[PDB]
C-alpha cells in the first residue's frame, strides 16, 4: 500500500479533501501522485497558507491540513500558529523533513530538532521513528487537534517515509473516532441549575468557544431564560451572540477594575466558552466585587487553572449550553432593554471617520455576511456598529497577531461561498501577510478587503497615550499604495475618499465576481 497511499487514505477517510501548502523539496514525494480527490491551495508565504487554513477550519468547524517545508516554512508560519493556538483551531501542520539518512549530517533544510521548533504553541509535535509508523503519526495528529481543547499540532515527516510500504494494520485507523462531546454529571449539574434559578441578577459572559461550537442559539435561549444580560469577554477573537439582542451588552473591557466594576452587583456571573478574562491593559483592582460569584465554563483545563477567581467546570461548550439552556426555568423578571442604537458622527466630504464606514457597512452589507477585522484602533466602534445577528460572523486574531485577517478572510470565504466575507482590515496590518491576496484571486475567492488607510498604526499611538509613552519610533507608516499592491497580485483595487465614493465602492465590490480591494481615506485616531 505504501505510507503515502495510506495516509491519503486515512485523511480522506477521516473528512479531509484540502491541503494548504507552500511546495518544498522535502515536500514532493508526498505532494507527488495528488489524488484527484484532493484539492491543493497555494500560498506565497507560510504565514498565508496557515492563515487561509485557519480561517477555513474556524467557519467550516473541522480539521485544516497544512503542509510546510521544513524549518524555514514552519518558522514563517510561527506567528499564524500563535494566533492558532488561542483560538481552539483545529490545524494538522506537517512539514517535510530530509532524509533519514542525511538527517544527523545535518544537510541542507535538515529540520534540527523538529519537535522543538513549533513548542510552546502546539499542543502536540512529534516526528516519527519509523517509516511505517507515519500513518499512526498523522492519525494521532488529526485526533489531537480534533479533541478538546481544539489546537494546533505538528509532524515533521523525512521524505524518504512515504515511498516505503505501510504497516498493514494502519488500516483500523481510518475510521476511529473519538468524542469530546461530555457534560457534568447529572448531580452537580443539577446544582448548577439551581444556582442559576437561585440567582437574582445573573450575568452571562461568552467566549469566542461558544462559536467555535454554534452554540450560540443555546446560549441565546438560556439568556432569555436567565433574563439576563451577555457580554462578549474582552480581546474577542469571535461574536457568540447576536449584538442586537435585547440582552447584548458588547464587548467587555479588558481591564481587571473595569471588570469587576461593570459586574458588581450581579450575584452570579456565568462564563461560557471564554478565558477567564483576558486583559491587555493593566488596570489594576479587585478581581470581583464583594457579592458576586463566579462560574466558568469551559472547554480548556488551562483556562480553568489559569483563572484569578471563580469556580469552573471542564466540559464541551455545545453540550454544556444545550443542557443549560433546556434545564433553567424562565425568569419571572422582565428582559433586559437593548442597548441604545449607535449616534452617527459628523461626516464633511473629505476623509472618512471609522463610525461612517461601519455604518455604510450595515446598511448596505448583507444580513448572513461575514466580517473580519485588523483595524486596531476601530475595534471598540466595530463592534457597535457592525449588527451581526448569526453565528461565525467575526474573526479578530485571537492572540493579537497581526497578519491573520486577511488571508483568514480568503480561507472563511473558501469555506462559506454563500455568505460574503469584507474583511476590515487597517493599513499597516495589510502588510504582514500582503501576499495571500494572490491565493485569493488566482481560486478567485470572492474576498472583500476594506483597507483603512490612516497611514499609521493607530492603536499603538492612542496606547502610548495611555502611559506618557514619548517619542517612540515607528509608529507611523505613510506611502503605501494599496490599489498598486492589490494589482500586483491581481485583485480588483478600488478607491473611497469620501461617503458617496465609499458607497459606490461598496455596491460594486458586493456585486464582484471575484475578490475585491478598497483602500479608504480615513482621519488620524
Ligand atoms: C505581528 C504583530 N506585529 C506587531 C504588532 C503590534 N501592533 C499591534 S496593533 C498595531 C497597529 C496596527 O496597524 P493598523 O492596521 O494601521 O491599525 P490602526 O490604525 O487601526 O490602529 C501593531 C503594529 C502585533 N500585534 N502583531
Ligand atoms: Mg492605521
Amino acid at each position: 500500500a505504501s505510507v503515502h497511499g495510506t495516509t491519503y487514505e486515512l485523511l480522506r477517510r477521516q473528512g479531509i479533501d484540502t491541503v494548504f501548502g507552500n511546495p518544498g523539496f522535502n515536500e514532493l514525494p508526498f505532494l507527488k501522485d495528488f489524488p484527484e480527490d484532493f484539492r491543493y491551495i497555494l500560498a506565497l508565504q507560510e504565514a498565508c497558507v496557515v492563515g487561509i487554513a485557519d480561517g477555513y477550519a474556524q467557519a467550516s468547524r473541522k480539521p485544516a491540513f497544512i503542509n510546510l517545508h521544513s524549518a524555514a516554512g514552519t518558522g514563517n508560519a510561527m506567528g499564524a500558529l500563535s494566533n492558532a493556538r488561542t483560538s481552539h483551531s483545529p490545524l494538522i501542520v506537517t512539514a517535510g523533513q530530509q532524509t533519514r539518512a542525511m538527517i544527523g549530517v545535518e544537510a541542507g533544510e535538515t529540520n534540527v530538532d523538529a519537535a522543538n521548533l513549533p513548542r510552546p504553541l502546539v499542543k502536540w509535535s512529534y516526528e516519527p521513528a519509523s517509516a511505517a509508523e507515519v500513518p499512526h503519526a498523522m492519525s494521532r495528529a488529526i485526533h489531537m487537534a480534533s479533541m478538546a481543547p481544539q489546537g494546533p499540532v505538528y509532524l515533521s515527516v523525512p521524505y524518504d517515509d512515504w515511498d516505503k510500504d505501510a504497516d498493514p494494520q494502519s488500516h483500523h485507523l481510518f475510521d476511529r473516532h473519538v468524542s469530546s462531546s461530555v457534560r457534568l454529571n447529572d448531580q452537580d449539574l443539577d446544582i448548577l441549575v439551581k444556582a442559576l434559578n437561585s440567582a437574582s441578577n445573573p450575568a452571562i459572559v461568552l467566549g469566542p468557544d461558544v462559536d467555535a461550537a454554534n452554540a450560540n442559539a443555546d446560549c441565546v435561549m438560556l439568556a432569555e431564560r436567565l433574563k439576563a444580560p451577555v457580554w462578549v469577554a474582552p480581546s474577542a477573537p469571535r461574536c457568540p451572540f447576536p449584538t442586537r439582542h435585547p440582552c447584548f451588552r458588547g464587548l467587555m473591557p479588558a481591564g481587571i477594575a473595569a471588570i469587576s466594576q461593570l459586574l458588581e452587583g450581579h450575584d452570579v456571573v456565568l462564563v461560557i466558552g471564554a478565558p477567564v478574562f483576558r486583559y491587555y491593559q493593566y488596570d489594576p483592582g479587585q478581581y470581583l466585587k464583594p457579592g458576586t460569584r463566579l462560574i466558568s465554563v469551559t472547554c480548556d483545563p488551562l483556562e480553568a487553572a489559569r483563572a484569578p477567581m471563580g469556580d469552573a467546570i471542564v466540559a464541551d461548550i455545545g453540550a454544556m449550553a444545550s443542557a443549560l439552556a433546556n434545564l433553567v426555568e424562565e425568569s419571572s423578571r422582565q428582559l433586559p432593554t437593548a442597548a441604545p442604537e449607535p449616534a452617527k458622527v459628523d461626516q464633511d466630504a473629505g476623509r472618512l471617520h471609522p463610525e461612517t464606514v461601519f455604518d455604510t457597512l450595515n446598511d448596505m452589507a448583507p444580513e448572513n455576511a461575514i466580517y473580519l477585522n485588523e483595524s486596531t484602533s476601530t475595534t471598540a466602534q466595530m463592534w457597535q456598529r457592525l449588527n451581526m445577528r448569526n453565528p461565525g460572523s467575526y474573526y479578530f486574531c485571537a492572540a493579537g497577531g497581526l497578519g491573520f485577517a486577511l488571508p483568514a478572510a480568503i480561507g472563511v470565504q473558501l469555506a462559506e461561498p454563500e455568505r460574503q466575507v469584507i474583511a476590515v482590515i487597517g493599513d499597516g496590518s495589510a502588510n504582514y501577510s500582503i501576499s495571500a491576496l494572490w491565493t485569493a484571486a488566482q481560486y478567485n475567492i470572492p474576498t472583500i478587503f476594506v483597507i483603512m488607510n490612516n497611514g499609521t498604526y493607530g492603536m499603538l499611538r492612542q496606547f502610548a497615550g495611555l502611559l506618557e509613552a514619548e517619542n517612540v519610533p515607528g509608529l507611523d507608516v505613510p506611502g503605501i499604495d494599496f490599489r498598486a499592491l492589490a494589482k500586483g497580485y491581481g485583485v480588483q483595487a478600488l478607491k473611497a475618499d469620501n461617503l458617496e465614493q465609499l458607497k459606490g465602492s461598496l455596491q460594486e465590490a458586493l456585486s464582484a465576481k471575484g475578490p475585491v480591494l478598497i483602500e479608504v481615506s480615513t482621519v488620524s485616531p
